[PDB]
């Protein structure tokens, strides 16, 4: 199966030109508790903002920078780069959300509360067309900046 995992502000935002403007140490340690050993599958530029004993598949037109990493042109690709595996996590950015949504049948999202003003979005999901199974909201406190949710939704 193919999940996607993704932190989101409000209005879905979920990049910008420079670093995100927040602190989220907890997000970080859901993003690995849920990636682990996984095949990852994510974007250049992604990949330019790696884990030895995992598959990291790197999504770009041109040839690959570093041979750490396996290079991939396309989604088809990616998805044969990664084998036959129980789950491969999708981790950014938006173009490569908004491509492997519709394959997704596992989404992994932090609701942050912060406003930002973003270039790059979430893709739009329809909720009807998803369950939610997990959901945990989180105080900000000393080592977060921001409020968050964990939520896990799975496809109907
Ligand atoms: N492309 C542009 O016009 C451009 C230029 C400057 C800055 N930016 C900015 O970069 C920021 C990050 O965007 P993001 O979060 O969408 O990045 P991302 O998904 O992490 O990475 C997108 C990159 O992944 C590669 N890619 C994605 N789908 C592919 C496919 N089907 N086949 C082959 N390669 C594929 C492309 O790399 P390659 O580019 O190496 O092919 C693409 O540029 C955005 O704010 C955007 O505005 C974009
Ligand atoms: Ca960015």
């Amino acid at each position: 199966m193919i999940s996607l995992i993704a932190a989101l502000a409000v209005d879905r935002v979920i990049g910008m030109e420079n670093a995100m403007p927040w602190n989220l140490p907890a997000d970080l340690a859901w993003f690995k508790r849920n990636t682990l050993n996984k095949p990852v599958i994510m974007g250049r530029h992604t990949w330019e903002s790696p884990a030895p004993g995992r598959k990291n598949i790197i999504l770009s037109s041109q040839p690959g920078t570093d041979d750490r990493v396996t290079w991939v042109k396309s989604v088809d690709e990616a998805i044969a780069a990664c084998g036959d595996v129980p789950e491969i996590m999708v981790i950014g950015g938006g173009r490569v959300y908004e491509q492997f949504l519709p394959k997704a049948q596992k989404l992994y999202l932090t609701h942050i509360d912060a406003e930002v003003e973003g270039d790059t979005h979430f893709p739009d999901y329809e909720p009807d067309d998803w369950e939610s199974v997990f959901s945990e909201f989180h105080d900000a406190d000393a080592q977060n900046s921001h409020s968050y949710c964990f939520e896990i939704l799975e496809r109907r």
